[PDB]
Formats: structure tokens, C-alpha cells, sequence
């Protein structure tokens, strides 16, 4: 079935594109299997390694880390799953949270020319990456000072009664025969330069956000840390990454939380 349109990475291939001259990337490997990739990244700076430019992609992942908790579920060679070093103690710890939207936009970036593109494709506050109302990707920044680890779970052939109700894959979106080789190429190409951006508070950052947001200027229900509820109308992203909501009139900025489109 589906296992066919699943061939391995080509990891000798991704570091002669990725490795070199004119490459920020330092260091790439793929494992067959891992519990979580942002674990392991952190373990390694943990016991006094440079994770800066270092990326660690797995074929599956078994013990998934998600936002707030919880998990991210994945079947073998279905997703491209990986992690990324970034030294971030160069800059403000205000500014800590855009890097976080900064990879989500260069993870949709990266297959948004594969797709026509239907309704609700873009990014869902924070970094959701949507396509047709469903999860294509999740993002989950973690801090290990002075480093900051990105892990990206991109769907590409999963299916969706495998691992979330809500989730999409590329194949799901009408992609054929999606290479994962291209993809993860072009993503960390992508990431590499929204990853610059944000070390220089490139204004064309934010600017490329708010051109792809889904969330900016919807009704929406967002659930806090802790079990509430509120309820707005979502304007605009701070300076801090924050998403500030319009509750009858009233700012409220929030720095965390799970976003709902609403009708
Ligand atoms: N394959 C799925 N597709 C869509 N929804 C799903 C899926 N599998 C469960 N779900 C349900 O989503 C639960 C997580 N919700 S969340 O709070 O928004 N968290 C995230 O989306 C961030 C997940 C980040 C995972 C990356 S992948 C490699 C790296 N290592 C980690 O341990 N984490 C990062
Ligand atoms: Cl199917």
C-alpha cells in the first residue's frame, strides 16, 4: 500500500547537497530509529556538545515529543523527522519565540509548490502547518542553553488513521509520489535562511508570516496553558511572537496556547 511510496533517505546524498561551501549546515545523519530526535539533540549538548548546525533526521520515531506535554505519533519512513541545532544566546531572549514561526514557515514553504493549493493552506499560530484544514506539520522548540533545538514532523505519506484524526500528509493532498530526499533538501535550504533572518532580525520574517497566516485576522478559540478558554478575534503577531486577540475590544497578548479556527 503505502509502504511503496515509502523508499529510505539517501544520507550520503543530503550531505554532499547540504554539507559544504556556502552551507550553514555543519552536520547531518539519518538513523534507522529513535525515541525522540529533540531528545537526543538535547542529550548531546547535554554532555557538552555543539549542536549549531547540526541535524539529526530519523526514518521513525517512537516516542514522539509534541507541544505542552504531549506526543507525536509516526510509522516508519512516513514523515520526514528531524531535529536541528541553533546557537541562540547571541540573541535578545524576548526574540527566542520567532524562531519557533520562522521553521514553520520554512517547512511550508518547502512543499507548498507541490500541491492547486486548497482552502487553508498556511501557518496556524504558532507554527501549525495547515493544508485543507488539517495537520501537515508540527513543530516543537526546545531550550538547552546556549542552544535552542527545532524539531520539525512534516507528514509526506502518513496517513492520517495512523496517527491523528486531524493530521494530512502530502499524498493526502493529491502529492503522488513525493521525494523525501527533495523535500528534507529543500527544507533545511528553507530553514537555513528563515534560521539567518531571525539571527538578524530581518523585518521580512515577520512580513512572510503574516502572508501565509491562517490564524491573523480569523475568529478564533484559544486554549491556554491551565484549561481556558478565550475567545477573540486574532490581529496580529507581536514582537515576541506572541499572538494578540481581539476580545471585544480589549488586547489580549497570548505567548502559548492551542489555536481553533472558528466559523
Ligand atoms: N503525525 C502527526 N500529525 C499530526 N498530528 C499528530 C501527529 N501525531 C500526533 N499528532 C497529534 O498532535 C499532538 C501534538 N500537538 S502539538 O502540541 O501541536 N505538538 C506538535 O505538533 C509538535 C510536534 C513536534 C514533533 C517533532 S518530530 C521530531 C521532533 N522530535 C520530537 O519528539 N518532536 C519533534
Ligand atoms: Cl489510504
Amino acid at each position: 500500500d503505502r509502504d511503496r511510496l515509502r523508499p529510505p533517505l539517501d544520507e550520503r546524498s543530503l550531505r554532499d547537497q547540504l554539507i559544504g561551501a556556502g552551507s550553514g549546515w555543519r552536520q547531518l545523519d539519518v538513523v534507522a530509529q529513535t525515541g525522540s530526535t529533540n531528545a537526543d539533540l538535547l542529550a548531546r549538548a547535554a554532555s557538552g556538545a555543539d549542536i549549531d548546525g547540526v541535524v539529526l533526521i530519523a526514518e521513525h520515531q517512537t516516542a514522539g515529543r509534541g507541544r505542552h506535554g504531549r506526543g507525536w505519533a509516526a510509522t516508519a519512513r512516513a514523515q520526514i523527522i528531524l531535529s536541528v541545532g541553533v546557537r541562540v544566546v547571541d540573541v535578545p531572549v524576548q526574540a527566542w519565540g520567532w524562531l519557533s514561526l520562522a521553521a514553520g514557515l520554512a517547512v511550508l514553504d518547502s512543499v507548498a509548490p507541490l500541491i492547486v493549493p486548497p482552502a487553508e493552506t498556511g501557518l496556524k499560530w504558532p507554527n501549525d502547518v495547515l493544508a485543507r484544514g488539517g495537520k501537515l506539520a508540527g513543530i516543537l522548540a526546545e531550550v538547552a542553553q546556549p542552544f535552542v533545538v527545532l524539531g520539525v514532523g512534516l507528514n509526506v505519506t502518513q496517513a492520517p488513521e495512523e496517527v491523528d484524526p486531524d493530521a494530512t500528509s502530502l499524498l493526502d493532498l493529491g502529492v503522488a509520489a513525493p521525494d523525501r530526499n527533495r523535500i528534507a533538501s529543500r527544507l533545511l535550504r528553507e530553514l537555513e535562511a528563515r534560521i539567518i533572518q531571525w539571527r538578524n532580525a530581518n523585518p521580512q520574517l515577520a512580513a512572510d508570516y503574516r502572508a501565509r497566516s491562517l490564524t491573523i485576522g480569523s475568529r478564533v478559540r484559544v486554549e491556554l496553558p491551565g484549561g481556558q478558554d478565550v475567545v477573540g478575534i486574532a490581529r496580529d503577531i507581536d514582537d515576541q511572537g506572541r499572538l494578540c486577540l481581539d476580545v471585544g475590544g480589549r488586547t489580549v497578548v497570548v505567548s502559548a496556547g492551542d489555536v481553533v479556527h472558528l466559523r
